[PDB]
């Protein structure tokens, strides 16, 4: 809901987002692996979480 | 639901994922603007988007 514990250790790396053009067509990708969230971490650090490898806590 | 279309251009670039730990406690940040999506281009390519670039299509 609003905050999340994670399950598992996990190395931080990077994530392209795609370039796109005004109006392109662009198709969802929904399997739970490909799903994140954004999140902050207790010092404060912003950065994506991958959905399947955290629970809710609160 | 399945398909959306861009509203502006994007030009492409990276975002971190956080690092973290077994066990470790994350707040979810959850303003509109903070949101992405798995998506994938007419090409094949596969990257995050920003749900508030684009609007539904199908
Ligand atoms: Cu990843
Ligand atoms: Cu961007
Ligand atoms: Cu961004
Ligand atoms: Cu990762």
């Amino acid at each position: 809901a609003e905050y999340v514990r994670a399950l598992f250790d996990h190395t931080g790396h990077d994530e392209q987002e795609l370039p796109f053009k005004k109006g392109e067509i662009l198709r969802i990708r929904d399997k739970p692996e490909e799903q994140l969230w954004n999140a902050e971490n207790v010092e404060g650090k912003r950065g994506l979480i991958h959905v399947v490898l955290v629970e809710k806590y609160g």
